[PDB]
């Protein structure tokens, strides 16, 4: 089997991407944030504290003839940005772009933190990291990909995120029309539960390539590109007036600037992030100070190849017995 679904930016900055997901019988369609950096599929629901729902579409398990309460199961998660959610668990039928999993753990939110409440466009998350990170207790649950894997034509899914435009998540096949040149595959460590890999270096603008190992994770659920402070400093030094602002919480730059590209290495291959991809607009409405799309990972404890990086590539998440990651230009 295969699946194919369009993923759409939630706003004009590509702060995140939502993908429609069918849950239950009859189908309840929710727009979820596909997140290769976590492993819980959770949703706003009829059980969510009413004051914490503000415009989201909710899953109502009582209206699904295939929903079953997973007795005794609870979940609770906290994300790298400080947000969190928690609740109980159903199993139900979940389909993505024509691909159907029966008995998928659907984690029903009883509580969500303010940032989820405040984002009306995201109805929940669909985790696509390794199932070892799933928070369900006392019986850990499998991700949608993990449940679908055996049925898929090929044990893979691909992320093709658009810049200021829709893109595609595919399951079970590689669309050879969706990228240019060849796909370069690179080793993955699953030891931390992430799609963790090692980039072979970087360049800033038309600058020479610096060969250097950068360990990080491919994380569709993180907006920006988080790299070591040395790297990030080298980038922003090429932008007149750019500075790190502790009050804003990162590198800012004059909105009048033309940003240079940023290249990262995948083996011997190179992915180029256009400078425009690195502009996240005024820090506040009307400001002429703009927020940078490349930020320091110092104090996160891990480098993160988030949407800024991944949207410049066609990315293969290969879930074979020994997982690997593939990157192609597009």
């Amino acid at each position: 089997s295969t699946g194919s679904a369009t993923t759409t930016p939630i706003d004009s900055l590509d702060d995140a991407y939502i993908t429609p997901v069918q849950i239950g019988t009859p189908a309840q369609t929710l727009n979820l944030d596909f997140d290769t950096g976590s492993s819980d599929l959770w949703v706003f629901s009829s059980e969510t504290t009413a004051s914490e729902v503000d415009g989201q579409t909710i899953y109502t398990p009582s209206k699904s003839t295939t929903a079953k309460l997973l007795s005794g199961a609870t979940w609770s998660i906290s994300y790298g940005d400080g947000s969190s959610s928690s609740g109980d668990v159903y199993t139900d039928t979940v389909s993505v772009g024509g691909l159907t999993v029966t008995g998928q753990a659907v984690e029903s939110a009883k509580k969500v933190s303010s940032s989820f409440t405040e984002d009306s466009t995201i109805d929940g998350l669909l985790g696509l990291a390794f199932s070892t990170l799933n928070t369900v207790s006392p019986t850990q649950q499998k991700t949608f990909f993990d449940n679908a894997k055996a049925s898929l034509d090929s044990p893979v899914f691909t992320a093709d995120l658009g810049y200021h435009a829709p893109g595609t998540y595919n399951f079970g096949f590689i669309d050879t029309t969706a990228y240019t040149g060849s796909i370069t595959y690179t080793a993955v460590s699953t030891k931390q539960g992430f799609w963790e890999w090692t980039s072979t270096g970087y360049a800033v603008g038309s600058g020479t390539f610096k060969s250097t190992s950068i360990d990080g994770i491919a994380d569709t659920g993180t907006t920006l590109l988080y790299l070591p402070a040395t790297v990030v400093s080298a980038y922003w030094a090429q932008v007149s007036g750019a500075k790190s602002s502790s009050s804003v919480g990162g590198y800012v730059f004059p909105c009048s600037a033309t940003l240079p590209s940023f290249t990262f290495g995948v083996g011997s291959a190179r992915i180029v992030i256009p400078g425009d991809y690195i502009d996240f607009g005024p820090i506040s409405t009307g400001s002429s100070s703009c927020f940078g799309g490349i930020q320091s990972s110092a104090g996160i404890g891990i480098n993160i190849f988030g949407d800024v990086a991944l949207k410049a590539a066609f990315v293969v998440f290969n879930g074979a017995t020994t997982p690997t990651l593939g990157f192609a230009s597009k």
